[PDB]
């Protein structure tokens, strides 16, 4: 289930982080805008860049901490608040997050693997709702 999926992702965090983020950027290419140093680079080119891997790992690390502190896929209001208040997120809406979680849920379905995709779908919805509540537009 959802706890096991956190263990699976954490187990190979850099590979899942890159694979899922790239699925996100390729599914929603206008999102590439917020990431000026990833513009005009192939998946392969990006996976060779230390800093691409480092930033995606830090994002998915924090995402896995928020997932782990959640109860029945409902995140803490304080985790939501952390995500709205970070300077790096100051020009984002809930739609940016929605799209990430649509990409994460589609990756999992398309994976060979028994991910609890419906739980990640629900976690994404709950987090987008909590982010709104904490004042993100
Ligand atoms: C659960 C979802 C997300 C989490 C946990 C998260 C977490 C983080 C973290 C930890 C950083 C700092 C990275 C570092 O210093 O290396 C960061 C930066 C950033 N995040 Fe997010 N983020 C999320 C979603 C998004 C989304 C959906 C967008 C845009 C569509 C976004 C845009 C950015 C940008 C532009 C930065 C700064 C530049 C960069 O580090 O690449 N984030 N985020
Ligand atoms: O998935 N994301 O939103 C990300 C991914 C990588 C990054 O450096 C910043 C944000």
């Amino acid at each position: 289930g959802f706890k096991q999926d956190i263990a699976t992702i954490r187990g190979d965090l850099r590979t899942y982080a890159q694979d899922i983020f790239l699925a996100f950027l390729n599914k929603y290419p206008d999102e590439r805008r917020y990431f000026k140093n990833y513009v005009g680079k192939s998946d392969q080119e990006l996976k060779s860049m230390a800093k691409f891997g480092d930033h995606t790992e830090k994002v998915f690390n924090l995402m896995m901490e928020v997932a782990d502190r959640a109860t029945d896929c409902v995140p803490l209001a304080s985790d939501a608040n952390t995500l709205v208040q970070m300077k790096q997120h100051s020009s984002l809406t809930t739609g940016n997050f929605e799209k990430l979680f649509v990409a994460l849920v589609e990756y999992m379905r398309a994976s060979g693997q028994s991910f609890d995709s419906q739980s990640w779908d629900r976690f994404g919805k709950n987090l987008v709702s909590a982010l709104s509540s904490a004042g993100m537009k």
